[PDB]
C-alpha cells in the first residue's frame, strides 16, 4: 500500500525522494502518491537574477566553462548564481539559487538509499542534522521524510 519501487527492487515510501538513472545520467525520483516525481537533481529555488524569478536551463557555460548547476562565480553575496538560458551567451538570463538546496542520500536499515530529506521532523521537533536519536554508536541518521517519527523511515548518513 502506497510507496514506490524503482531500480528493481528499492521500495520508497510516498514523499520519498532517492537518485536514479534515465540513460547516461542520474534523475532524481521521488515517492508522490502513485507517480514517482522523477526529474533531474540540479537547480534550485531560484529568485531574483535576469530571470525574474523563472527556473534555469542547464547546462550553462559562462567566463568559458560548462557549469551543469549553481555556482558562486562572480557572486559574493553568498548563494550561488545560475543561468536560466541553454545559450548564456544568448539569452543571458539567470537566477540566484538558495544554498544550492539541500539533498541528503542516505542508507541501510530501511531507508535503502533514500534522498534524506533535509530538514526533517522527529516527534513534532524540525530538526536539520542526520540526528541518532536512539543511538549512542558512532554513527548519525535522518529522516528520509519531511515526517521522519510520521513516516517511519530513517536512513544513515555519509561516513565520507
Ligand atoms: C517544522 O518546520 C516546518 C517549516 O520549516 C513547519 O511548517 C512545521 O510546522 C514544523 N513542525 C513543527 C512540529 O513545529
Amino acid at each position: 500500500y502506497g510507496h514506490c519501487v524503482t531500480d528493481s527492487g528499492v521500495v520508497y515510501s510516498v514523499g520519498m525522494q532517492w537518485l536514479k538513472t534515465q540513460g547516461n545520467k542520474q534523475m532524481l525520483c521521488t515517492c508522490l502518491g502513485n507517480g514517482v516525481s522523477c526529474q533531474e537533481t540540479a537547480v534550485t529555488q531560484t529568485y531574483g537574477g535576469n530571470s525574474n524569478g523563472e527556473p534555469c536551463v542547464l547546462p550553462f557555460t559562462y567566463n568559458g566553462r560548462t557549469f551543469y548547476s549553481c555556482t558562486t562565480e562572480g557572486r559574493q553575496d553568498g548563494h550561488l548564481w545560475c543561468s536560466t538560458t541553454s545559450n548564456y551567451e544568448q539569452d543571458q538570463k539567470y537566477s540566484f539559487c538558495t544554498d544550492h538546496t539541500v539533498l541528503v542520500q542516505t542508507r541501510g536499515g530501511n531507508s535503502n538509499g533514500a534522498l534524506c530529506h533535509f530538514p526533517f521532523l522527529y516527534n513534532n521537533h524540525n530538526y536539520t542534522d542526520c540526528t541518532s536519536e536512539g543511538r549512542r554508536d558512532n554513527m548519525k541518521w535522518c529522516g528520509t521524510t519531511q515526517n521522519y517519527d510520521a513516516d517511519q523511515k530513517f536512513g544513515f548518513c555519509p561516513m565520507a
